This record gives structure tokens, sequence and C-alpha cells, in this order.
């Protein structure tokens, strides 16, 4: 409350760590389904059924221009990734799998990294 803080976790580092833990995400080798914005011209339905698409390109710009308050957003926005990919794609699918991979993959580094 006012006056009265718990002791100061050091966040010096996240913005950089946040950017290794990106970059691992865009080099697996299940990341193709991800790397890029949904092209909203060309896939029937994503417009308007994923009412807030995300991709590891906006997330990079994004981080690379300030637009992370904190570590947490930086997570919702990968956790937005994998999100829309399940609500759009059938798990027993190549895509569907390669969200499930890469949300575990996500998970781990970020439980190693932060916790």
């Amino acid at each position: 409350s006012m006056s009265v803080k718990k002791p100061k976790r050091d966040d010096s580092k996240d913005l950089a760590l946040c950017s290794m833990i990106l970059t691992e995400m865009e080099t697996h080798e299940d990341a193709w389904p991800f790397l890029l914005p949904v092209n909203l011209k060309l896939v029937p339905g994503y417009k308007k059924v994923i009412k807030k698409p995300m991709d590891f390109s906006t997330i990079r710009e994004k981080l690379s221009s300030g637009q992370y308050p904190n570590l947490e957003t930086f997570a919702l926005d990968v956790r937005l990734v994998f999100d829309n990919c399940e609500t759009f794609n059938e798990d027993d699918s190549d895509i569907g799998r390669a969200g499930h991979n890469m949300r575990k993959y996500f998970e781990k580094k970020w439980t190693d990294t932060f916790k």
C-alpha cells in the first residue's frame, strides 16, 4: 500500500531474457505456423473468429519497440499465439500439434528463466 512495498525484484534483465526466449521460439522447428501473421485475406474464417491475432514477428516488433510494460504482458501475447492456434486448429493436425509442442516448450523456458 502507500509507503509499504515488498522487496524490489530485479527486473533489469527481463527485456534481454524475453528476447532470448523469443529467439529460441523463433528457431524451433515447429515455429513455422507462428512466425508471421495469419493472412486474413487468404484464410477463411480467421478474421471473424480470432478477435486478437498474434504471432512471433508481431511479438518481436512489440518487444523491440518498448510496447511490453512488463514480463507478464509479454507472456500473455506468447500464450495468445497458442490459444488462438487451439481455437482454430484441430488437435490432430500438424498445426494443432505444433501449437501444443510450442506452448510446452515456452512454459518450461518461462519457469526456468524466471520462477
